[PDB]
């Protein structure tokens, strides 16, 4: 079915200059963009955002790591986005990536397992939940 | 339990310079605004909002008031919002509002049942629609 | 001239609950609110807001004191509003306002000469840096 | 200098999918997104955005145009940015555009004088109102 992601491109990314290379994959990968922003995290923000991986190893890693520099999201729809954009975007180890997927977003512009560039909704629950995270309803276009 | 419920001063109280007053009521009956912005909905974006309504009587009526001049909405939190918040804001019927509950937000400031000064959720799935519609996360502090 | 100013219901007069009471004040006094919303200042953008004051007396206080919860900031439009809306919020210590303007915001709600429940811009410049700074033109409504 | 200026990705380019080139290209040369966003003008606030320009040729094209679909904002900073730029893009005629800057982004992704892919703010002025038509100081990162 045609659904909506949430995918964001991290401090590491960003600095490195990957932004609108990253957009563009997901564009030529026919998703369209229904909703983008830059912003910045706080700490508390970021740990909101964060709130069901609070339990879950190195959460205070990546609250600090998101809430580090700006970051830029946007909603992806298209058939099977949850899926699609996870394999788009690689194994969460980008080393692992470059071995198995080496054109993946991770491969391709990540670091390690931390600095791994960009992060995607992993479920249609999350996707709900990061969606509006983000973004209203009156910010989908 | 502690709820969150989403309120919309709509546009003939907007008019009536009703505002101030209606926020002043909720936070005197002990509500956290939790967010609050002035906006205005699309006629698109008003019909999406209440998507719920779509086959209703007086649906059509209803996207163009919606729509025909700015609202401000707010998230209110506090024990038991959503039903206190409706007991509040009185009978959908405000001229029922003046009989039974006169010093209700509809009584006091409501016309009749259409325009009828301030909407609010029904239920804590509504309220998670509507405050997800108009509020992202980022905007909850 | 019809004019546009900016003000913020500061974080004291917020947690008194003041906030509905003094939007109300300038409706009554016959303003357009123009555009509003509740945010947080970070310590850094209360810190820009307010670079005309960096090196006066108590500007890390008022840099803290601004983002040390939300806040609350409305444009108004009106006759020689950035005049008007000065005198309805009167002297900036609180006392003074007390002593000669009773009915003024300040005197109704602020406490002392620092937490004095209202910001208003000063002139037409310092009001059109104001604005921009808090809302966008798309926010304007 | 360092300056600011403004750019917005027009519904040509968007439909094109070729938001994501774009930006890499302003990345690669070498500014700094401060701001960006995806959004949807309508008739007036296009009209609004654009009012130095409503004397100007094609006001009415112009503003059906930009409110036609969603475009993309970017504030972009760096030395000589205004400037800097409005070379980048090519000239206003998109077939000029490629037959005197064939890398320009008209050249590359625009179709002729109208729907000519891209905006830029043409002076500083322009891009001081423009930018806050579009982007609050809270929104630039």
């Amino acid at each position: 079915a045609v659904e909506r992601t949430l995918i964001i491109v991290k401090p590491d990314a960003m600095e490195k200059g990957a932004l609108g290379k990253i957009l563009d994959r997901f564009i030529q990968e026919g998703f369209q963009i229904k909703a983008l922003k830059m912003f910045r995290f706080t700490p508390e923000k970021a740990g909101e955002f964060y709130y069901v991986h609070r339990e879950r190893p190195f959460f205070q890693e990546l609250v600090e790591f998101m809430s580090s520099g700006p970051v830029v999201a946007a909603v992806l729809e298209g058939e099977d986005a949850i899926k699609r954009v996870r394999e788009i975007i690689g194994p969460t180890d980008s080393e692992e990536a470059r071995k198995v997927a080496p054109n993946s977003i991770r491969a391709q512009f990540g670091t390690d397992k931390g600095k791994n560039a960009i992060h995607a909704s992993d479920s249609p629950e999350s996707a709900q939940y990061e969606i509006c995270f983000i973004f209203s309803g009156l910010e989908i276009v």
